[PDB]
């Protein structure tokens, strides 16, 4: 109340020193109901300024000052100058204008994209300034649409500067927080656009389980339901609620076999056809939605309609609930069109994620992204990529860019969807890119040929596809105590490197470069490799710090940027002196919660890992090289250690302490080994090999050894020494 | 008023046979008052016909039929027929539609332009019309902003045919002429955007002086004032009012200092952040304003508000100017946005160029271009061109083009703004067209790498680019005598070929090429040269009648289309047999005017010029070979003859007149000396060379030496050989 002012037609709400509301309304009232965005203008009381004269008012705060000269809104009458030197001459704000520096969002759909698409303005600019328009409709205190504003222009002025993590934060407060994952969905999915049956489901399940190859869920697409049984004077099979007998001739019993092997269950739903006069529960809808059956009446989909919802609900997904469904994949692609001008696709995201809460504690849906605010209804499905290295290369940059408009469970389909080309190699990049996403969820199109099956590849390929899917499971513990955060902290599990050094300029320049959780920094390659080296590569900043590889310890000195070269079943990832990772010991058990943890320790530095579970709180503190673990409430779990190299303690029970001090530090990582091995693969001269293996063993001194490589014609090969020399200095 | 029919809603006004004003009113009244485009409507009586029924009308003139056929206009309501033939079906103009033919005119700026850009229509057209639409604010007696016009639609139709240099004159007469230039906008000036102190530019003007190169101006860009010494709460140091005192602890000192070396002086000035607390005249201002000091509410930029206005003018520049600066860069780039609806940059050129009439006679201001009127405002700023061959070849079309919206004062920066690549062949070919541009302004970037400075080249560069730049000063008298003539008569002094020659095709195939005064005409290299000829090439259309290189002597007869070849250090400029072009002879001494005049005359004709100046005329006349020299008032000038090749006069006092036809007509440049020099220079083989220079000695016939040169296997090269063939012809 001390923080709103009305001016003329216009009202401002000061919700943060950084955050103002700004509203017209012709009728004098103002909305104060949520949107389909907003969920609470409840804000703690700040300090700000007024100049009030006749005919303007300037609102001033610690970043911003907005004015208002009266009138309708224009790019004349309302603009603000924010409190930063970011820029020489894009600090200004207009009314209805663009400006420089937004750092973009995300967009709904992947769907034929073939590599980069353009994204949507986020809530994040390197100038320090952007407005989120409020188009939506108003809510129901139960959260129905209301139908129009009073507030006929409503829009949210953000002005953080480079405060990007406390922009997201209060941008949570302001459209609520994302909801809790539940632990499964951070596991495998398995999916593929292919017509199995019970059998050959289940045996294909059974088979994963004898390779080795964990997973959390069965996905069931679109051929469990009747296709090519629908007469098509109905039109096409697209949408299905009847299962196809055939296939599944006890659905409830397959389910019951899934579950048995510790599966979550999901079916494709293509809404967009609605409940037509074939279907099996078409006699229940017409009964509840008087329905002429005689004249086989369709009931059309018609997500504005309460009547319809309920139905959609009760006596059409309720039925498949009831055979053990566990969640539904909403997949829509037939528009935005709806008499109440809201996106069928927001509507069943809203609705279908409120409804999913029935059946299970903290469910989910997978469907595309609604807009701001649809990040309350997790989790996002991108869908029908096109098949490429340029779609791959996209992908990194497009889920950590998702951050800046909170959307940040987005779910890929890990290999790419559609069309494009066969290259194993891509798979296999794309599937380690995967792996160190937010979802891991393996599908693809409806030929023969795009199966996501390990062994569909070569031995080396199967092996290393079959080690990331092992590790994604590793991974949980790690993921799930980030879910938590996002939930509870309104903190990205991905980021992109300008959230934690936004005063780098490095940090906007590596697209695909990303934080994953707080522990690691991942630089997925996402280039096919250059087949003279055998390995791809990607340039990598190093923040200033000594940062590990994660998997082999070669240790890089910061601040630096340095192009790095691994083999194709081999994937950047790294973690500073100090961090702290748990994994699984038991990734291929089916435990609720692991029995077994393994403290991963990268040495040189204090630091410290609380890993937050379902029910229980672990903090693990490295403090002059003594390593503690404690927990809130006690438990049977067995600890095991590693110290950078070495396993010290092995599943030992309850809290502790030991002292790594005089234990050996440094990791086995070693220039002369890994030289060999480089020049080993390499399809490059013989002649040149022996060289650089003896000239590099012979010269002493790291700049002549540095000469001696910036010598070699092969500029690619140099760079891959210089990495090893860097690494190794 | 004779001049004037009204018809249903329309108003009509025959101002010229070729020039009709058509206005559209709802309330039946039309519009008296000056615009921001129109300064006078009153021109002389003129006959034509009128064929008026009860619902239609017909206006016909010597050379356009002009319909309305009543009610809105529409492109169905209100068009006119020319009385032309230049097409076969584009001699129609209908409302609201574009017809082809447009020549073109200019646009804003070439701030961040790779090369060429488009352009907006100009007043010229091959097919005999054009339509200007005044869509500006009326003005007040005083040319104050009065408001909205009450003929809310107010276009001239003109339909001159090809008659461009008439429709210039009257659009003038419309518009208002040019102002006459001070003599010290046509000479060199100094900028770079560079932090100089006081001691640093003193420094650099005397190795100037000390280097041979004349300059007449003085610009301090940005750095003058605070910058980073700008604290952040205020955003940037873009906009500043203040001296940095670092650099200039004794302002009026410093401007003292570029005073007694004969300079004038002006400050950048980018005023989007109008005067803020910080500022040195911010107090001043607050009081004013009556600003909120304690809340250091800025003074923002605000040319709409009177107050503002005047103290900008009186309290921000008005101390600036008493510490000695001569007039305002006007430096903006933030937007067209104001609550009137006018350009803020419109708003600026026309208060401060006449605010610049307090302090100085005929003073100037350099700014963007503000739409078709503001040449009132001279002189022109192009802006941030990129630093590329691509612009340089964009760059004469771009400057004789703009004379079709009678914008004839362009200043861009010489060399080329940013960006782009270091090519000092690429800085030297600028330097030349500038030297043969409306204003020679070198200027650049904030980079170390981009001084303007000759001696930054090698010393063939470094010689070259002084002879250009005192080659500028020799041109003052010429220049200042074609300045006159724009203000008195509405001449440009660039001119597009099809200016004099419209009805020869090749006037408007050739875009670089331009008449430079009455006298020369100017074919600018703007590409890079041919390395095995060591020399830059052009097309150049010579008209009917006999051509010299106005440097050389080289002869063309035309008319022909003919490819002409020039070392890096000398540029294609050309003057008809019985040219007269006066020079300075003294361009280093700091004279007021020269106290004496070079009379350089081309022989073979009869021809005259008529050198206006501040304080005379003289009239320069060449009659069957008597040359005479007369002034409408006496003085101590010194006046020198050279008659083609030979001094014929040195310093002879007052009128006189001598015989020049018994003396050497005919220049030294001779075929031979030329070949010679032309395969000397070439990076081709020495047999080549030696078999051309013995094959072009010993064949006698003219056809046989041109079919010799065809059977060569360098293309370029035959092109280089043909020219000396054509002018040795
Ligand atoms: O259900 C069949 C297919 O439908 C749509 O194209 C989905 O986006 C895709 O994920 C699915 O495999
Ligand atoms: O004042 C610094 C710079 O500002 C703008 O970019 C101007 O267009 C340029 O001419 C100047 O050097």
């Amino acid at each position: 109340n001390n923080n709103i002012i009305k001016f003329d037609k216009a009202r401002f709400t000061v919700l943060t020193e950084h955050l103002i509301r700004i509203e017209y309304s012709e009728t004098g009232e103002f909305e104060e109901r949520m949107t389909q965005m907003v969920q609470n203008r409840e804000f703690s009381e700040v300090n700000f300024d007024i100049i009030e004269k006749e005919e303007t008012i300037e609102i001033i705060t610690s970043t911003v000052h907005l004015y208002y000269n009266g009138g309708e809104f224009t790019n004349a009458s309302l603009f603000a100058d924010v409190k930063f030197n970011f820029s020489v001459y894009s600090n200004r704000w207009y009314f209805g204008e663009k400006s420089d520096g937004n750092l973009k969002g995300t967009t709904r759909t992947l769907d034929m994209i073939d590599g980069e698409c353009p994204l949507e303005d986020g809530i994040m600019s390197k100038n320090g300034f952007a407005v989120l328009a409020d188009k939506g409709k108003v809510l129901t205190e139960v959260g129905d649409i209301a139908g129009n504003s009073v507030s006929t222009i409503d829009l949210y002025l953000f002005a953080y500067g480079r405060d990007y993590r406390q922009a997201l934060k209060d941008f949570y407060q302001l459209t609520g927080n994302t909801p809790k994952l539940p632990r499964f969905a951070l596991g495998n999915w398995w999916s593929r656009y292919y017509d199995y049956s019970d059998k050959s489901y289940l045996a294909l399940m059974d088979k994963f389980t004898d390779k080795k190859v964990p997973l959390s869920v069965s996905v069931i697409d679109m051929d469990w339901h009747k296709v090519s049984e629908v007469p098509s004077r109905f039109g096409s099979g697209w949408t299905g609620y009847s299962w196809n007998k055939k296939l599944f001739p006890n659905p409830e019993n397959f389910i019951d076999e899934l579950h048995q092997r510790k599966l979550k269950v999901t079916l494709n739903d293509h809404p967009a056809d609605g409940i037509r006069a074939f279907e099996d529960p078409y006699p229940q809808v017409a009964q509840t939605l008087d329905l002429n059956t005689e004249l086989e009446e369709a009931a059309k989909f018609d997500f504005d309609n309460l009547k319809f919802r309920k139905a959609y609900f009760e006596e059409v997904h309720g039925p498949l609930e009831k055979e053990g469904v566990d969640f539904w994949w909403i997949d829509w692609q037939q528009g935005a069109i709806s008499k109440s001008g809201v996106d069928p696709l927001w509507l069943l995201n809203h609705y279908q994620y409120q409804n999913a809460q029935k059946k299970h504690k903290n469910n989910i849906i997978l469907s595309r992204y609604a807009g701001p605010g649809s990040h309350r209804y997790p989790l996002g499905f991108s869908g029908d990529s096109v098949i490429s290295w340029a779609s791959l290369d996209f992908q990194p940059y497009f889920t950590s860019t998702a951050s800046n408009i909170g959307y940040t469970w987005w779910s890929h389909d890990i290999g790419g969807h559609m069309q494009g080309y066969k290259d194993a190699e891509l798979s296999l990049r794309w599937l380690q890119f995967g792996v160190f996403s937010p979802i891991n969820r393996l599908h693809s199109s409806k030929s023969e040929f795009t199966s996501k099956e390990p062994w569909h590849f070569d031995a080396v390929i199967e092996q290393s596809m079959i080690d990331f899917l092992q590790l994604r499971h590793q991974l949980i513990p790690y993921l799930y105590s980030a879910n938590l955060i996002t939930a509870s902290e309104g903190r990205a599990l991905v980021e992109p490197l300008y959230y934690e050094y936004p005063m780098e300029e490095e940090a906007y320049q590596h697209r695909n470069q990303y934080l994953f959780g707080e522990q690691l920094m991942v630089a997925p390659i996402t280039e096919k490799m250059n087949s003279l080296l055998q390995m791809g590569s990607v340039e990598v900043w190093f923040p200033e710090g000594t940062w590990y590889d994660f998997f082999s310890g070669q240790p890089y000195d910061g601040k630096v940027s340095l192009k790095v070269y691994r083999e194709i079943t081999e994937m950047p990832v790294f973690a500073k002196a100090g961090a702290i990772i748990p994994l699984d010991k038991n990734p291929l058990k089916k435990e609720e919660i692991p029995s077994e943890i393994i403290w991963k320790i990268f040495p040189g530095a204090d630091g410290e890992y609380l890993l937050l579970e379902e029910d229980n709180e672990t903090k693990a503190e490295f403090v002059n090289g003594i390593f503690t673990v404690t927990s809130k409430k006690e438990s049977s779990r067995k600890h095991t250690i590693i110290y950078g190299e070495h396993e010290i303690v092995s599943a030992k029970r309850g809290e502790f302490s030991i002292d790594l001090n005089g234990k050996e530090e440094n990791f086995d990582w070693n220039f002369s080994t890994a030289l060999f091995r480089r020049l080993d693969i390499a399809e490059i001269s013989y002649e040149q090999k022996d060289e650089i293996l003896q000239q590099l063993s012979l010269i002493e001194e790291h700049e002549k050894q540095v000469a001696f490589i910036k010598t070699n014609e092969n500029q690619e090969l140099q760079n891959s020494l210089f990495e090893l020399l860097y690494s190794g200095k």
